[PDB]
């Protein structure tokens, strides 16, 4: 598996929320790493961030290491740009991704996409020609809406009762980690 | 005839041609004038300025004194981004546009796209639908090559023949102003 995680790093997450998220996908990572795991991070906002590719995580795979180390964006939400770069060029074959194995992103977000020239029908049509799959974790109260869930409801693969997780703020991030987890095991044993 | 025309602000144009393209445009929206010819004017760089609407047009029918005003944007060349904005705001009924009008579109611009999101892959189509027919005309050496006019070609209708127009400098822009009138006079009669 070719595991990818696209997350915020919108300065609307303070340092520590921010902190959290970190710690968060350092264990998920530990937790999912199989044996042929592969794993890539980079961080979306208005700016984006690519801190490591399945090439490198081969030469140095630890979660704890490469996670460490990231500094936060600030900027704002371009979530479908965020998208068309993981799929163009995280999923690349000269960055490590390899072909015969299952694509999997996983995005944590806190808004909605705000000041983004692409859309979800610009991006979303061509992540599912090369096979994502898209898993979404949405945090806080900028999701409590009956509207700002649908734009979860849209990131995801389908069904999206199984692809979304709207938790309620940084900490309870934890509160997901067994089923992220377990689901992403499935699809492979 | 729903006419509108796209203008580049980008940082490379030197304000006295900045100032020849103004002339241009002005003229052109003379001779092309009718009176059920509508003109709209936009200046993309990687900003975007609508300058005057459909409806706007026909509140101060003046193609001159419109254009006398506008001031140079400084960007880099997001043209994608700009197609797009032409035919999502536009040629958008709300914005003076008109049902059974014929959708013509000039893009003028001295330079190739640079650090723009979207692909001519993901304005093209939109624009076919919408039925925009569209000129193209490339100033300066940046389009010096069977490599860039590709760029024209592309962005232009076809046949590209019969859209496309480069000229060396600015103050040759004069020199294709007849041939342009009368392209967009067999669209109508
Ligand atoms: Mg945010
Ligand atoms: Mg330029």
């Amino acid at each position: 598996s070719d595991i990818a995680f696209l997350i915020d790093g919108s300065g609307s997450i303070i340092p520590h929320d921010f902190r959290r998220m970190k710690e968060f996908v350092s264990t998920v990572m530990e937790q999912l790493k199989k044996s042929k795991t592969l794993f890539s991070l980079m961080q979306y906002s208005e700016e984006f961030r690519i801190h490591f590719t399945f090439k490198e995580f081969q030469n140095n795979p630890n979660p704890r290491s490469l996670v460490k180390p990231i500094t936060q964006l600030l900027g704002r939400t371009h979530t479908a740009t965020g998208i068309r770069k993981v799929v163009r060029e995280l999923f690349n074959i000269t960055n490590g991704a390899r072909k015969n194995a299952f694509k999997i992103l996983v995005v944590i977000t806190d808004g909605e996409k705000f000041g983004d020239p692409l859309g979800y029908e610009d991006v979303i049509p061509e992540a599912d020609r090369e096979g994502v799959i898209r898993y979404v974790i949405g945090v806080g109260d900028a999701f409590r809406s009956e509207k700002s869930r649908q734009e979860l409801n849209t990131i995801a693969s389908k069904p999206p009762r199984d692809h979304v997780f709207q938790v309620n703020n940084f900490e309870a991030l934890k509160t997901i980690q067994n089923q992220l987890r377990e689901k992403i095991f499935a699809i492979e044993g």
